[PDB]
C-alpha cells in the first residue's frame, strides 16, 4: 500500500486494556492510532493540529481559536451550517474542540453504527470548509461572548498578565481568545478581509504533517485502517515546519520582578516562578515530577506543613507548569492567610530553605523508585475511559511519542537522573525569579493596567538585599524528606464472584441505624472498591447557624487529617467528605487493600475530633470570602441557585449563612459537633472487589466506631424526611429578579415545570428535550447569537421535573424570554412537519444514550448512587424507560407540549428568574400574559402547595 | 364509529401545503385519504384497487382492462348508459381510468358544488355493475381499436416483446390490452361467455381489502368522513390475498441474451436491461435511485459525456424500472449513431467500466445527503397539484405507506444504507445482461416475429468471450463522479408585494428592440419565477433551408449547453429553448435564486456561439430521420397536420424541409446565426417572485448581451407581421386527401370555419360546443363505435376560429363524413327539445370551466403568455367572457346554428382532410353536395382570400 508509510509494531498497553491497537503513518505525513472495542456502545474520533494560538498572526489575535469555531459550519461536501451537529444529535453523538497555544483539536462520539457517517464529515473539516460570509459575521459574537465570560475571571486574568509580563516582541504575549475588536471592529479598519485570512491560515497550516488522527469503534483494526486512508489520505501535506520557541519570553529583565496585583473575588494569593528549559525530551526520567512530587508534598516534614504550622498558607501546589516547545516554568503557588500576607518575604524565604535541603541530600533514588512504581500500578489498574476523551487525548500525544509508546509514555518512567534533577533544581534560585501577590489591599495602589481584561497591578524590582537573604538560605530543622510510602497497595487478587452475588445492589441490611446496599463487581475486575455513605441527621440543616457550624467541622475535620491522608492519596487511595442539607457524604475511592485503614481513621477522627483553634479562625475567615465571593460568580449560575432556593421546601440563603457566620463561636461548634452524632441514620453503598462478609464488616466497623466514641443512637423513620418542590398553579407565571454586581452580562433560567417523576412523564420530556436539543443550540446561538452559553434540558430535583433553558448573554432578560417563546412555536411547527422516520431517530438516540453502558466502576456506583440518594431505588429504569419509550408517538409528544409546554397550555407551569448585568430575519414571538414578580423568597413559597415525595420501588 | 377501523389525524405533509388532511381505514379494509380545500373550484375522486391486468385469466387476455372500460357504462342505482359521462359533462366534470400490471386506477373531476352526486354515481361502480350484454358487444371494438393504433407503434412493441422472451409461464407474458380476438372472437370459438367472466373477475378480485380511496372537496374533514362512509362501507370485503410475483420473468436461460429488431420508424436505440429484486421494501433509503442518479447522470465525467464524445451516443436513460411485486428491473438504455450501431460491443464496454468506477469508490454519502437535501425542498415549495390527477396519484400509493407517510412517500429518502447499495450494485454485471438492438439494418435479416403486435426479430446468445471481456472492464480515466451541485438554491426568501403592484401584467417598457411584460406573483408566494421570451425575425422561417438553420442552431445550442445545464435542472432550475414559426422562444422557470446565472449563460452562448462539426453532422442525420419518421405518426395527427398546413399562409411542409435540409452546410450555418441574431425584437412575460426593478435589470441583461456580442439593431414595426388564416368562402366544401403508409386506419378532421374571434363569436362557439360535446362522443363512439380516437371542440388558429372533430377509424372517411352529418341533426332536435334548466346547467359548465383558477404559478404564466404570443392581451378575457355568456339563450344558439353550421347554412364554410388507411338502426345522414378536391396546396391557398389579423384588445 501506497497511502501508508509505516504500520507501528505492536502498541504497547494495559494487560487488562482487551481493546485493541494498531499506529500508522499515513504517505501525506498523518499519524494515526486504531482503537478497536467490539464492547463499545459509542464510537469517536479526533483530529489534533500541532497549531494555535502562538501562530496567530500579530496582526489579528485570536484568529486559530475563530477558526476552529468555523469548521463546524459548513463544508464543500456537507454545505448545510449544522449538518454535522444535526447529525451527531440525530445519531446519539456529541462534538467539542478546544485551541491552545500549540494545538487545536477536534473530537466527537457518535452510536457505534454511524461512525463512518460521523467521518466523513469531520474529515471534511479539513480538506475544504466554507467560512461562509454570513456564518462569519455571526459566528464572531460566539467568541465576544466567550471572552465576556472570562473578563471578570480571576484565573483568565492572571493567565493572560502572565504573558503581558514577559518580552512583548514574544508570541507568547499574545492574546489567545480574540474578541469582536480583535476579529471583527479592528480587521474593518485596516481593510482586511477575514473571510480570506481565515482561507489563508488553514491552507498555510492545516497541513498533513502537524497531524494526528486517533479513531475508535467496533470495527475491525483492518476496517478502520481501511477507512482512515480512504477518508485522511487525501488531506494536503505542505512540508510546513513545525513552530518553535527556543528563547524564554522570561529574559533577564524579567526576572527579579514583583507584582501587586487586585483581584476581582476577595482572594489571597501568592505565585512563585521559575522559567525553566523544555524538561519534554526527559520524559524518560521526568525531573520536574521529581521535584514537583517533593516540593509539593503535603505529608509530615513537607513545605506546607511548616507554613501551615506558622498559620501563614493554607493550601500549597508546586510543579512542573507547560509553556510551549522551547520553554517551561516550575511553580509554587500559595493562599495566604492575613497573617501570611504579612510574611510574604518570610514565606519565600522558607521556600528557599527547603529548595536547600533538596540540594543538601541529594537526588533519591528511593523516591524516583516509588513514584515509579505507583505509575506501573496506576497504568495497569487503569479505569477504561469514555472513548471521547481518549481519543481527544491521544490525538494530542500522538505529537510527541513513538506510535508504540503512546499508551505507555506518560504513565512509565524508566530511567533515574540524579543529573537532570540536580540540573532543574540548579535553576531554582533566588536571582532568577518571579513573585505575584494576589490581594485586595492594592486596591487603589496600582498604577498599570492591562490591555485585555483590564487586570491592575503595580510592578517592582525586588531589593536585592532581599534577593540576597534568600540566597543566603540556610537549613530549617523542620524541613524532612518524605517516608517510605505505607500505603503503596501490594495486593490486586480480585476475589472470585460469589454465588448469591447479584446483578444490582441488594438491601444486605436493614436495621434501624442502617441501610446496607452491597454488589461484587461482575465487569470490571480492578482491585478497587467505591465505598458510599450518606449520614442522616436534622441538625445539619436546622438553620442557617447550624449548617455552618456542619461545614466548617468537616472542613476542620479534612483539614486536620490531610497529612495523614495525602500519602493515599499518592497510592491511590481517596476520599471526600461533605456536608449536605441532610447531614453528611462520605466517599471512599480507590484500590480496596488499604481502604479499611482510611476509613476507620476517617471515622475515628469525626467522633474524636478536637478543634485545633487556630485553624478554626482561618478556616472561618476563609469561609466567610468565600460566602461573599458567590457576587462574582456568573449571571447564569446565580439564575441557577436562585431557582433552587425558589423551589425547595426549606433551603438557607448565602446572605442568611453569612449573617449567622458571626455568632459561629469556638465552644459553640464543640457543643455542635456531640450533638449532630448523637442520633444518625447510615444509608450505604458498597460497590467493587470486595465479598458480603467484608461489606458487613465495614458497615459494622463504621457503626461501632461511632457508637463506642460518640453514643450514637438510631434515628426515628419519622425523623427521615425529605424536603419537597414547591407546586406551581396552572397557567401561572412569576418572575424573580435580580442584579449581578460584577458581570456586563445578563442571565435567565426559564423552568418549565411537568409533573412527579414516573416512567410515562419521565420519557414525555427526556424525548421532548432530545428532539429541542440542537435545534435550540442551533437557533438561539448559531442564528440569533444571543450568547455563548445556551443549554436547554430536563430539570430534576425532589422528585418534580420539568423542562428548562439558561442563557447568558448581553440582550436583556426580558428580550431572550419573547425568543426562548418565539423558538418553542418554531418547534411544535417543526415536530408536526418531521416524518415518522425523523421522529423514530430520535428514539433511537435517546434510546442509545440512555443504554450506553458504564466503562468504569465509578460511572456504575454513581448510576445506583442516583437512585440511592433520590429513593427511587430504580436499579432497572434504563431498560425499563426504554422499553416504554419505544412505544411512544409522534401524536403522543404533540399533546404532551399542548398539555403543559405551549404558550396557551391548560396545565402551563412557569417560572423565571432574570438576573440583569451589571448595568440594567428572526421568527415571531407570542404575546405573553403579565408575570407576577416574586417580591420575596418566602412569601412565595408560604403561598403555594408543595408537591408529593416519589414512591420508592 | 363501528363503521372506521382506524383514524389517524397527522399526514405529515408540506409547511407551505394550506389544504387538510385526515387518513382512514375502514371496517371493510378500505383505506382512505380525505382532502379539505375550502378553496377549489373543482372537487374530485379516485379509487385504486390493487388488482391489474397481470391477473387476467391465461385464457382471455385484456379482461381487467375490458373490465375497466365496461365499469363506465352503467349500474344499477343508475342505469342509463351515459349516466355517469352525462352528469359530469353537465356539471363541468370529467372522468378517466387506466389499467396496469397490478392496479386499476378510476378518477373523475367535478364542480366543487356537486361532488355528492357524483362520488355517489361512482361508487356504484364497485358495488352494482351491470355489465350490459349489447354495451359489451359494442365496446370491445373500443378496446380492439385502441390496440389497434398500438400495432404500428415502435414502444408497445419493445414493451410486449421484453414480455414475449422471458418465461412464458410467467404472468409477465401475458398481453394486457386486449382485443376483438382476444375478448369475442376466442371466447366464442371456446364455448367462454364473457358477460359472466366480467362479473365473475368483478366479484372475485374487485373486493374492499384491495382498494384505496382519496376524496378531495371543500366540505370539512368531518363531512368528508360521513360522505366516503356512507358510500364506501357497503363495499364487501372478500379477504383477497395480494398477488404476488416472488420468482423473476427473467431467469439463467434469459440472460447473457442478445435481441435485434426491426423498428417502424427509423430509429436506432440500444437496450441493456439488468434483472433486479423487488426494491420497494427498501423505500426509504432507494439504492436504485442513487445508482441510477449516478448512471443516468449527464454532467462533466459521466458516462454519457465519454459515449457522447466518441460520437456513438445523443441520449442516455438509466436506472430502476418497475416490473411487478417481487420483481424490478435496471436499465441503461442509449439512442444510436450511425458509427454507435458499429460500436454496440464498446459502448456496453464503457458501461460496465463506468458501473467498475462506482465499485471501486464505494457508495458516496455527500452524493445522497446531497438528494436528500434537493428532494426537502423540491417537497418543501412543490406547486399546488391539479385536484384530478392529485387524487388519481395518491388513491395509488396508499397501497405501499401507512396513511401518515403517503404525501412525503414518493418524495424523501431517510437513511444512507451503503450496503444496500452494494447488494444492488453487484447484480448489474455481465452474467446478468440482457441486450437489445433497435435498427433498421436488421430489415430481412431476423427470424423470429411476436404473436400480437408482428415485431420482426433474431435472437442470440452473447459469446462467451464477450461476456468474458466486459467482466474485465478496467477504469477509464475519463470517468468520475459528480461534482458538487452549485445550482441548489439557497435563498428563498419572498419579496415583499410592491405598492405598484398589478393584477394582471403591466407593461413596463415598450423599447423598439423590447417589449416587456411584468407581473409580481400575487398569490403563490413561493421561492420561484417563470421567464420568458420571444425574440422575433424574418429569418427564422423566410424559407425551408431557413426553418431548418434555426432548428439546428437551438438543437447545437442546447446539446452543447447540455452538460452545464443538468445540474442546474437536477436543482429545479430549468429552461427550454426551441425555434418557432417567427423567431425563436426561450423559457426560464424553476426557483428564482439562481436563475439571472443560467439565463445570462443561455444568451451569451447564443450570441458567442462555435459550432463543433462532429456534433452538426450527427445532429444532422437525427434531424433527416425524425423528419421522415412523420411517415410512421398516426393517421388522425396527419389529418390535423395537414389541416395547419391548408389553412395558414406560410407553412413549410415536411417534404419541403427535408429536401432543403441537404444544404445545410456547415459553413452556412456558421454565416446564418449572426444573420438571425442581426435584427431582433424581443417581447417577454416575467412573471413569478420578482420585482419590477430587478425584472428591468433581467431584459437590460438579456439586450446589453445581446448586444454587445451579436450587434443586435431592432427590428422596423412593419416587419413584425404575424400570420393570417385562409378564408373560405360560403357554402363551399373542399376535401384534401391523402394516405398513411403505415397504419391499417383512417384519420379525418373536419373544420367548420365561422369567423374572427371576438367576445360574442367566441361564445357563441364554445357554448354549441359544450352542449354537443358529450353526445357526440357518446354517439359517435360508445353507440356507433366509430373509433376509439373521437373528438370535438373549438378550434383556434391566427386569430380565426370554428368547430372541430377528429376520428380515427376502421372504416372509411367518407363514410365517417355522413356520421358526423347525421350526429349535427340530432344535435338541432336535442337542442330544440332541450329543457330551459338543461340550458343553464350547460351555460354553468361552461362559466365554471373558464372561470376555474389557476394552481401553479405556470398555469397562470401560460394563460398569459397565451394573450401575449397571441397578440390580443384581454388579460381579464374570462371575466368579461363568461358575463356575456350568461347572456346567451336557447334562440341565440340555435341562431349561430343554422347560419353557420347547418348543412344549409348561408354562411357554412367547411374544410375536411382524409387520411386513408394504408390499403383503401342509426340517424340517417343528409344529402351532400359535391366537394371541391384540393389537388395543390399553394393552388388552393392562392384562390382564396386571407383574413384580417386581430386588434390588440
Ligand atoms: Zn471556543
Ligand atoms: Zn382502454
Amino acid at each position: 500500500n501506497p497511502a501508508i508509510k509505516r504500520i507501528g509494531n505492536h502498541i504497547t498497553k494495559s494487560p487488562e486494556d482487551k481493546r485493541e491497537y494498531r499506529g500508522l503513518e499515513l504517505a501525506n505525513g498523518i499519524k494515526v492510532l486504531l482503537i478497536s472495542d467490539p464492547t463499545t456502545d459509542k464510537s469517536s474520533a479526533a483530529l489534533d493540529v500541532h497549531i494555535g494560538s502562538l501562530s496567530d498572526p500579530p496582526n489579528i489575535a485570536g484568529l486559530s481559536h475563530f477558526l476552529q469555531h468555523m469548521l463546524f459550519l459548513g463544508t464543500k461536501k456537507y454545505p448545510k451550517e449544522n449538518e454535522y451537529s444535526q447529525f451527531l444529535s440525530e445519531h446519539a453523538g456529541s462534538s467539542n474542540a478546544f485551541t491552545s497555544g500549540e494545538h487545536t483539536n477536534y473530537y466527537f462520539d457518535v452510536s457505534h453504527e454511524h461512525l463512518e457517517g460521523a467521518l466523513d464529515r469531520f474529515a471534511q473539516f479539513f480538506l475544504s470548509p466554507l467560512f461562509d460570509e454570513s456564518a462569519k459575521d455571526r459566528e464572531v459574537n460566539a467568541v465576544d461572548s466567550e471572552h465576556e465570560k472570562n473578563v471578570m475571571n480571576d484565573a483568565w486574568r492572571l493567565f493572560q498578565l502572565e504573558k503581558a509580563t514577559g518580552n512583548p516582541k514574544h508570541p507568547f504575549s499574545k492574546f489567545g481568545t480574540g474578541n469582536k475588536y480583535t476579529l471583527e471592529t479592528r480587521p474593518n479598519q485596516e481593510g482586511i478581509d477575514v473571510r480570506q485570512e481565515l482561507l489563508k491560515f488553514h491552507s498555510a497550516y492545516y497541513s498533513s504533517n502537524l497531524m494526528a488522527v486517533v479513531v475508535l469503534g467496533r470495527e475491525s483494526l483492518d476496517d478502520l485502517t481501511n477507512l482512515v486512508v480512504k477518508l485522511f489520505s487525501e488531506v494536503e501535506n505542505k512540508n510546513v515546519p513545525l513552530p518553535e520557541f527556543p528563547e524564554h519570553p522570561f529574559q533577564e529583565e524579567h526576572l527579579k520582578q514583583l507584582y501587586k496585583i487586585v483581584p476581582i473575588k476577595d482572594i489571597r494569593n501568592l505565585y512563585v516562578t521559575f522559567p525553566i528549559p523544555d524538561l519534554q525530551k526527559y520524559y524518560k526520567s521526568n525531573p520536574g515530577h521529581y521535584l514537583g512530587h517533593l516540593i509539593g508534598h503535603e505529608g509530615p516534614g513537607s513545605l506546607l506543613s511548616e507554613l501551615k504550622s506558622k498559620g501563614w498558607v493554607n493550601t500549597l501546589v508546586g510543579g512542573q507548569k507547560e509553556g510551549a516547545r522551547g520553554f517551561m516554568f516550575f511553580i509554587i503557588n500559595v493562599d495566604l492567610t492575613e497573617e501570611g500576607l504579612l510574611h510574604v518575604e518570610d514565606i519565600i524565604l522558607h521556600m528557599f530553605q527547603y529548595i536547600q535541603k533538596l540540594r543538601a541530600e541529594g537526588p533519591q533514588e528511593w523516591v524516583f523508585q516509588e513514584l515509579k512504581d505507583l505509575n506501573a500500578v496506576a497504568f495497569r489498574f487503569k479505569d477504561k475511559e469514555r472513548p471521547r476523551g481518549y481519543t481527544s487525548k491521544i490525538a494530542g500525544i500522538l505529537h510527541y511519542y513513538p506510535l508504540e509508546e503512546v499508551l505507555t509514555a506518560e504513565y512509565l518512567l524508566e530511567e533515574f537522573r540524579p543529573d537532570l534533577i540536580e540540573m532543574v533544581l540548579d535553576k531554582l534560585r533566588p536571582e532568577n525569579v518571579r513573585v505575584a501577590i494576589v490581594s485586595k489591599s492594592f486596591e487603589g495602589k496600582t498604577d498599570r493596567t492591562e490591555e485585555w481584561y483590564g487586570t491592575q497591578y503595580k510592578q517592582e524590582a525586588i531589593p536585592d538585599e532581599v534577593i540576597k537573604k534568600w540566597q543566603n538560605a540556610d537549613l530549617n530543622g523542620k524541613f524532612k524528606l518524605p517516608t517510605k510510602n505505607e500505603f503503596i497497595p501490594t495486593n490486586f487478587e480480585i476475589l472470585p464472584l460469589e454465588k448469591e452475588a447479584t446483578p444490582y445492589p441488594a438491601l444486605i441490611k436493614d436495621t434501624a441505624m442502617s441501610k446496607l446496599w452491597f454488589k461484587q463487581d461482575d465487569k470490571f475486575f480492578l482491585p478497587k472498591a467505591n465505598l458510599n455513605f450518606e449520614f442522616f441527621s436534622p441538625f445539619a440543616y436546622v438553620d442557617p447557624l447550624h449548617s455552618n457550624m456542619a461545614y466548617l467541622y468537616l472542613e476542620l475535620l479534612k483539614d486536620s487529617l490531610n497529612e495523614y491522608a495525602y500519602a493515599a492519596e499518592l497510592a491511590g487511595l481517596s476520599y471526600d467528605l461533605q456536608n449536605t442539607i441532610y447531614g453528611m457524604y462520605l466517599s471512599v475511592k480507590g484500590y480496596n487493600d488499604k481502604q479499611p485503614i482510611l476509613l476507620k481513621k476517617i471515622i475515628e477522627k469525626m467522633a474524636t475530633f478536637e478543634i485545633d483553634e487556630k485553624r478554626f479562625e482561618i478556616i472561618k475567615e476563609a469561609y466567610m470570602r468565600s460566602l461573599n465571593n458567590f457576587r462574582a460568580e456568573q449571571p447564569h449560575q446565580h439564575a441557577m441557585y436562585y431557582l433552587r432556593l425558589l423551589m425547595t421546601e426549606v433551603a438557607w440563603t448565602k446572605d442568611e449563612l453569612k449573617e449567622a457566620l458571626d455568632d459561629v463561636t469556638l465552644p459553640r461548634l464543640k457543643a455542635f459537633i456531640p450533638q449532630l452524632l448523637s442520633r444518625l441514620h447510615i444509608e450505604a453503598l458498597l460497590h467493587g472487589n470486595i465479598t458480603k462478609q467484608a461489606a458487613l464488616g465495614i458497615m459494622q466497623m463504621v457503626e461501632d466506631t461511632l457508637i463506642e466514641h460518640a453514643h450514637t443512637k438510631p434515628l426515628l423513620p419519622s425523623q427521615l424526611v425529605r424536603y419537597r418542590e414547591v407546586q406551581l398553579p396552572d397557567r401561572g407565571w412569576f418572575v424573580y429578579q435580580q442584579r449581578n454586581e460584577v458581570h456586563n452580562n445578563s442571565g435567565i433560567e426559564i423552568y418549565y415545570q411537568t409533573d412527579m417523576q414516573s416512567t410515562s412523564e419521565n420519557m414525555f420530556l427526556e424525548l421532548f428535550a432530545q428532539i429541542i436539543s440542537e435545534p435550540a443550540f442551533n437557533t438561539l446561538r448559531t442564528k440569533e447569537q444571543l450568547g455563548y452559553i445556551v443549554f436547554s434540558g430536563p430539570r430534576r430535583a425532589n422528585g418534580i421535573q420539568g423542562l428548562r433553558f439558561i442563557i447568558q448573554s448581553e440582550k436583556p432578560p426580558h428580550y431572550l424570554e419573547s425568543r426562548v417563546e418565539a423558538f418553542l412555536i418554531t418547534m411544535e411547527k417543526s415536530i408536526e412537519d418531521m416524518t415518522e422516520e425523523a421522529f423514530q431517530k430520535h428514539i433511537q438516540a435517546l434510546a442509545i444514550r440512555r443504554l450506553d453502558k458504564p466503562k468504569k466502576l465509578s460511572a456504575e456506583s454513581a448510576k445506583y448512587w442516583g437512585e440511592i440518594i433520590s429513593q427511587q431505588y430504580n436499579f432497572d429504569r434504563d431498560n425499563t424507560e426504554v422499553a416504554y419509550l419505544k412505544t411512544l408517538t409522534k401524536e403522543d409528544i404533540i399533546k404532551f407540549y399542548k398539555e403543559m409546554l405551549a404558550v396557551d397550555a391548560p396545565r402551563r407551569h412557569k417560572v423565571s428568574v432574570h438576573v440583569l448585568a451589571r448595568e440594567m430575519n428572526l421568527s415571531q414571538a407570542p404575546a405573553l400574559p403579565q408575570p407576577e414578580v416574586i417580591q420575596n423568597m418566602t412569601e412565595f413559597k408560604r403561598g403555594l402547595p408543595l408537591f408529593p415525595l416519589v414512591k420508592p420501588h
